[PDB]
């Protein structure tokens, strides 16, 4: 940076202060991963400047020739990474994707099932206090009591009581593969569309490692940061049929001009998955996940599912006597970052939990390994095992240094 | 750039491209600028890494310790800046903020009364393709078919006979001074809250050019963006007594996690607006917008309202058998850019419209003054008074090639 430091000391102090705690940190939040300087660049670029309300070709306003190829570059892309028949690359996050496939098919009262928040459904899949919830008739499926794998009969079965206008699939803490072709049959069942919300793994359907809904859902939404490795925002993939309803919904629907500096930094992230290395990146997530899944187990830990097919795990602390929360702040104080996690039917709230999520496209980002998933186990169980020894905690924080090196 | 150009050659040249475009045009469009090199660097930075769902001291997340301080930097900065006594500024747009104002306070179906679209109101207040016309029924109120100033009567009987839950004021096509004091006297009168939505004057209200609405109104939405010189973005002002409420509304309400890398540009571009620079710059914008109304003028051209108070002019252009349409692609040819916008009463659709809308921000950003304001009304005299005359376009190209240098 160079024109930050002098205009804005405090700022700048600050964003250095988080640049640093980015490279100490242990990051093991699900959700987190680090950028490119490529995607950064084009963040902090002049095309912040431009309004572009409506879409390439069909602007409301001239001298989108430039910014017009940027979204081309980004919806092409985006197309041949999913094999989807249409890309919509203005929302301005993940929850304005789901906001606006909501707008389009539904209106104001309508059922949709989506999976129990507590099992792994997202806030946006109807949360009584986001505006999904608020809006819609939000009904819900589990996960098996013993297996903690989607009950796909359950589905079935408050599908075919509930006649859902929509169906949601895909979660932010489901440790497994997702059958979208279940899915599918079970919304054909009862005449539903089918949305998949593939923000979590989105990263690992552009690298082939989870199946891709794009054939079985009509709408798939997801966020382009995660385990994609984009800019934070959200894209919205749908069959063609639906192309123009889906383009209205964002604009003039639910959003004003969008924001072309990001929508360059997901064609950048497009153009970096579409690549060999990040495929071989994508597997390495899979792998550390796996690894790091079985070493957590050989500490003793119980893991949700049994373990992983995906980036992510949850602990459930329960055998620990421990929650979710206390976890998460001790081991906040030897420098590793997880968050409190629901578990399926757990006894506890949501603000305290019996379980921590854990996830690796952040750690593999950095380089990380399968020794190093191995090691970051041995820390954990150091420092679950033994929460109130300090000479504990201080040998899991110059462990942690070691690894950020 | 160090590292798009070479990881991405195909969004670089495009990137390149618009940067030039951008120097070489006239640029007149009302809701457009140029933000500093300070701007960009924060939005390009490593913030985007950071998950930050939740507000200052109370996020869902660890390790947010640096960016509750570029969020804190920014809410304290825009109170200073507005004397408001809240502000939440993780709206993603001025579209989400004024979504999270009408979640605030308004059910599904209740009524709002607004500016006439096609005389100056916004889209998301009250369009039948937006979400505003589409959730809530709304009604709205006229300015004077003579003078083209928001008819203060024509609000109250609206109000009166419709009963609206919530009165919206500000526009994105209004040249005059807006009586923020009468509306919250009329609001009072039927029990209706008062939202309003700044975008446009924002940087004037910032330099003290436009009277503020925060002492009249209970919610004020805008944009950062415009004529307050911001990143793209959105933000919301309001009294102590909502302050929870707007925050509930903004998450978990209609947003999930924050672009804090957005937040801390614009925490840049308010400590920008708090110097006297920026101050001295409004009022070149307004002076320059007067010069430029009165030049115009001069040339033969009819002014809505007969002129101006603020950023902004809209040219009724129905004296010279033109539509908004016609003006607009010509001025294109020559490098001056400008929107078709309906004026009040239009006879022609919103697609076709009898005006175009002209604003100074971007040009006066760029070092342009007075003189620059004659010559401008002189190119744009010539333009539209030979529109058969491709010797007079030619000269209008060459004579913007020595404005833009
Ligand atoms: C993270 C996430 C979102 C939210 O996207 P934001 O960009 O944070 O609004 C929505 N759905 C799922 C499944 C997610 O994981
Ligand atoms: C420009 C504008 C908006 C829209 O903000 P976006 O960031 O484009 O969504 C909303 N209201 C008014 C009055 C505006 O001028």
């Amino acid at each position: 940076m160079k024109y930050l430091p002098q205009q804005d000391p405090q700022v700048f102090a600050a964003i250095e202060q988080e640049r640093k705690r980015q490279h100490a940190k242990i990051e093991l939040i699900a959700s987190e991963n680090f950028v490119s300087r490529a995607v950064m660049e084009a963040q902090g670029s002049v095309l912040t400047n431009k309004y572009a309300q409506g879409y390439p070709g069909r602007r409301y306003y001239g001298g989108c020739e430039y910014v017009d190829i940027v979204e081309e570059l980004a919806r092409e892309r985006a197309k041949q990474l999913f094999g989807a028949e249409h890309a919509n690359v203005q929302p301005h996050s993940g929850a304005q994707a789901n906001m606006a496939v909501y707008f389009t098919v539904l209106e104001h009262g309508d059922t949709v099932l989506g999976m129990n928040l507590s099992h792994g459904g997202h806030l946006t899949h109807g949360s009584p206090v986001n505006f999904s919830g608020v809006q819609y008739n939000f009904v819900a499926y589990g996960v098996d009591p013993e297996t903690h794998v989607i009950d796909y009969d359950d589905v079935r079965e408050k599908a075919r009581l509930h006649r859902p206008k929509l169906i949601v699939a895909a979660a932010s803490a489901y440790p497994r593969i997702i059958d979208f072709a279940k899915f599918r049959e079970i919304a054909d069942e009862v005449g539903a569309y089918l949305m998949v919300d593939m923000a979590h793994i989105a990263g690992l359907v552009a690298a082939g490692l989870h199946p891709n809904p794009v054939p079985y859902a009509h709408f798939v939404t997801t966020t382009t940061h995660k385990t994609l490795r984009g800019p934070r925002g959200g894209m919205i993939l749908c069959q063609e049929q639906f192309a123009k309803q889906i383009d209205k919904a964002i604009f003039p629907g639910i959003q004003g001009g969008p924001l072309m500096h990001v929508i360059a930094a997901k064609a950048v992230a497009f153009g970096e998955a579409l690549q060999d290395d990040f495929k071989a990146y994508a597997k390495r997530v899979v792998d550390n996940a796996k690894r790091l899944a079985s070493a957590l187990q050989n500490e003793g830990f119980t893991l949700v599912s049994g373990g992983t097919d995906n980036h992510l795990l949850l602990v459930d602390l329960r055998p620990q006597q421990l929650t979710g929360k206390t976890a998460e702040k001790v081991l906040d104080e030897v420098g590793i970052t997880v968050n409190k996690n629901t578990i399926p039917y757990d006894p506890e709230s949501p603000f305290v939990t019996s379980g921590i999520r854990i996830g690796t496209a952040a750690v593999t980002t950095r380089g990380f390994g399968l020794e190093e998933m191995d090691e970051i186990a041995a820390i954990i169980g150091l420092v679950l095992k033994n929460v109130g020894s300090e000479q504990a905690l201080e040998e899991a924080r110059q462990r942690v240094a070691a690894l950020t090196d």
